[PDB]
């Protein structure tokens, strides 16, 4: 049963010499992998050819409405995926993350991608920025897709979601993914881009899977594709100097191996809840998934007095976590995945060990049963600031060193010993340790858990990444950076400078910018429907004399006699000379000059985005409103009653009877649509 | 009247009836400029100028 | 502001410099009122009933 | 309050209970101004002047 590969749009396989996947619990090898002989250079083709341009004339938000049909379609058949992670060796609640985890990354990423991406095949990402005196000449910045294929070399530790969070924003940045995970877990890879190939829900050529090992697939990209890769340091290393690659500038992310750490605050002694809190962390870092995630705590950093009570609750707490088969009721941890990973494990902690560790709780392991399990083990290290090799050496299993410091200085330095890390927790009750911890080793650590007790009720974890945070570190962890939001987004992007007058940068970000030309229509732009409207698309409004009467009216309606409206003493000695009209008094009056009364197309506001008031309004000047129709994003219809709408951005600016400006804002709302699409 | 807006959701019972809030409703203009109302210290004081407004979002009708 | 009605020859100085006016006027519509106002009797008598309003034109602009 | 009109008929609770409509109702005058208000179009245009009003008879009360 030789596990296939999906490139050129067909299950095939290879042949050679091949790899073996064995069964993490029973030992018995149930799959056979190889891929020699297979054409790379068709494969990326195929990607580029006819997978790229289907991918790149999507909107940004019909592929977040595939992103969210895949996430479903993935979710009803969650079933095989966890009969398969079955055989990896995890427990139900570690296939559970990875799952879970996996598919919740689609759906975020597909959530933050309606919510804030253009409808659009571009994408403005800032304002207009002026460039000149009269304003002929401006520039802002794209983001346009690359049009290569993106390929993601996968570790075996999250099989599922390791694939996920980096296929989501390749997506919708609007690349093809080539996919190329580790041999040791391929087949539960497999089975989800079977699912998401059989679901006929992403265009063809979208996803590619490569079932062993690259050939030589790296030697024929060229400038606009993109590697990324998690795994070993030494062979994202050697990737990274690959002569092609570096010959043609190829972007290149690596992820590697990072001593995550866990320190405890001089403030928390052992009558508080943190203490009991930091102990039942540490041990669920060590434990999940037998330890073989890359946030995983290997170095525990407490103080001194605290290290003998530690190193009690520790080994305590984790005695109680049963090791075995997890199908038999009454198992709490797992195995690894492999007797080679057992093997890797056990010589790091003899590593460990003769560079001079102390055991605390079992750390030598059965190196010839069937399952590849391992023994929690706890390690000390009496002597942590001239052992060199426990800030550098990482057992990727159920490992962790215990370490003490001093005077809450030597653990920020301690912490910072490991040479830049993925994942750093601080266990306190003083913010202003917190501050402190920050402020020292927020540049070592890709990401920082603030634990004490309010945050420990809903906290997620240590050792989980959340899509909305950036995932990486710099140094030991690979200096790359995942899942930042739209962040990663941008990964798959080419950013650009667009120079030129507004009118020709309206034109290609089709929004209206500050100066472009607008279009006058004798209709009331509020008339229309969101399918009749266009950028730029303008009206200006009849004039409203401000008086006295106006400021007292509205100071009295609103309760607002700040002095410099209804002090005129006051209002003598300040920097406008005299009273002035309130702010928000324009704001009021100018809605009241645009707004179209009767029931139409337009059904909210609901928000106003940047407001600056330019210069004071005085009795005795006149205002004039100019309303244009700056930004327009279609929403998606949830169901088939829900009335189909559109957001429409609204540029506003208020002159005065000089014609120079008062105020500059924008208003969101939402108009309705005359064609809904179910 | 004092601003001139008189869009139906807030002037009209009949058409406020189908809005989806399903009856007339206060501006948010009105909301802002009452809270500021309820805000503001009136006497001359450090604080010199408001300038500016950053991120206004209206969650819930008010009625 | 209460009638709804902001026509430029009332709210709009510089559209008002231009008319045959010359300058803002006062509605004549609020002339009509105010002088109801001065007029009219508050307390319960006799009139019963107004209904009815029948020959009005504007003469001169009121400043 | 603005034109000065307090007729019972508006703001007498007392008085209005006993008279034909039976409560109170809105003035006469205001049902006109507002009515200019909803169809008067603000800005300059072919329409100069209004200047006349020929035959205002008021049928229903409104409340």
């Amino acid at each position: 049963q030789q596990l296939a590969s999906f490139l050129s749009g067909t299950w095939q396989s290879g042949r050679g010499r091949s790899r073996l996947i064995h069964h993490a619990i029973s030992g018995e090898a149930l799959w056979e992998v190889t891929s020699e002989g297979l054409d790379m250079a068709a494969a990326r083709q195929f990607a580029i050819e006819k997978g790229a341009p289907a991918l790149r004339a999507m909107t940004f938000i019909e592929r977040a409405a595939m992103l969210k049909a895949v996430a479903k379609h993935l979710l009803s058949e969650k079933e095989r995926f966890y009969a398969l992670s079955a055989q990896t060796g995890a427990t139900r609640a570690d296939s559970w993350v990875d799952i879970e985890g996996g598919i919740g990354t689609l759906f975020t990423y597909a959530s933050l991608g309606s919510r804030e991406l253009p409808d659009d095949t571009l994408w403005p990402e800032d304002e207009l920025i002026p460039l000149s005196k009269e304003g002929g000449f401006a520039a802002r910045h794209l983001l346009t897709s690359k049009s290569g294929v993106a390929v993601h070399i996968n570790a075996f530790n999250f099989p599922c979601w390791g694939m996920l969070e980096k296929l989501a924003p390749t997506w919708l940045g609007g690349m093809p993914a080539i996919i190329k995970p580790a041999t040791a877990t391929a087949q539960l890879t497999q089975a989800m881009v079977k699912s998401i190939v059989d679901s006929g829900l992403v265009p063809e050529g979208a996803i590619s899977l490569i079932c062993g090992s690259a050939g030589d697939l790296l030697d024929h990209l060229d400038s606009q594709d993109v590697v990324t890769f998690t795994g070993s340091a030494a062979t994202g290393q050697m990737l990274r100097v690959q002569p092609n690659i570096v010959a043609k500038s190829i972007p290149f992310t690596m992820e590697a191996d990072s001593l995550n750490c866990c320190v405890l605050g001089e403030d928390v002694t052992p009558d508080q809840p943190e203490f009991a809190l930091f102990i039942r962390e540490v041990v669920r870092e060590m434990t999940t998934k037998a330890g073989q995630k890359c946030t995983a705590i290997r170095r525990i950093i407490v103080p001194q007095a605290l290290v003998n009570a530690v190193s009690d609750a520790l080994v305590a707490r984790l005695q109680k976590v049963v090791v075995g088969d997890p199908a038999q009721e009454g198992v709490k941890m797992g195995a690894l995945v492999n007797a080679e990973q057992r093997a890797d494990v056990q010589e790091k902690v003899n590593i460990l060990l003769a560079a001079g560790c102390e055991i605390r709780l079992g750390g030598q392991a059965d190196l010839s049963a069937a399952g590849a399990f391992f023994p929690p083990t706890l390690l000390y290290c009496p002597q942590p600031d001239e052992t060199p090799a426990v800030h550098a050496t990482e057992a990727f299993g159920p490992v962790a060193t215990l370490m003490p410091a001093q005077n809450q200085r030597h653990a920020l330095q301690l912490a910072c010993a490991g040479g830049g890390s993925l994942a750093g927790t601080l266990v306190t009750a003083d913010p202003q340790i917190a501050r402190q911890f920050i402020a020292d080793a927020a540049r070592t650590h890709g990401r920082i858990q603030i634990l004490n007790e309010e945050s420990a009720k809903e906290s997620t974890g240590h050792g989980s990444p959340l899509p909305q945070l950036v995932h990486g570190g710099p140094g030991r962890a690979g200096g790359g950076e995942e899942l930042g939001g739209l962040r990663a987004v941008k990964h798959y992007m080419q950013r650009t400078a667009v120079q030129g007058s507004p009118t020709m940068l309206a034109a290609i970000s089709k929004q209206w910018v500050r100066g472009a030309k607008v279009e006058e229509d004798r209709i009331h732009p509020f008339r229309k429907y969101f399918e009749e409207l266009q950028p730029g698309d303008s009206l200006l409004t009849p004039r409203r004399t401000m008086t006295e009467a106006d400021i007292v009216n509205f100071a009295c309606l609103s309760g607002d006699h700040f002095y410099a409206h209804m002090d005129k003493i006051a209002a003598a000695e300040s920097i406008f000379g005299e009273r002035v009209v309130h702010g928000y008094f324009v704001l009021s009056a100018a809605a009241g000059l645009f707004v179209d009364a009767g029931v139409g197309p337009v059904i909210a506001n609901y928000g106003l985005e940047s407001l600056r008031f330019i210069e004071p309004v005085k009795p005795g000047d006149t205002i004039q409103v100019r309303l244009t129709c700056k930004r327009k994003t279609l929403k998606k219809q949830r169901s088939a009653e829900e009335k189909p709408t559109g957001v429409v951005e609204w540029a506003v600016e208020v002159f005065n009877q000089h014609q120079t400006p008062v105020a500059l804002y924008s208003i969101l709302t939402l108009v309705a649509r005359q064609h809904g699409d179910f």
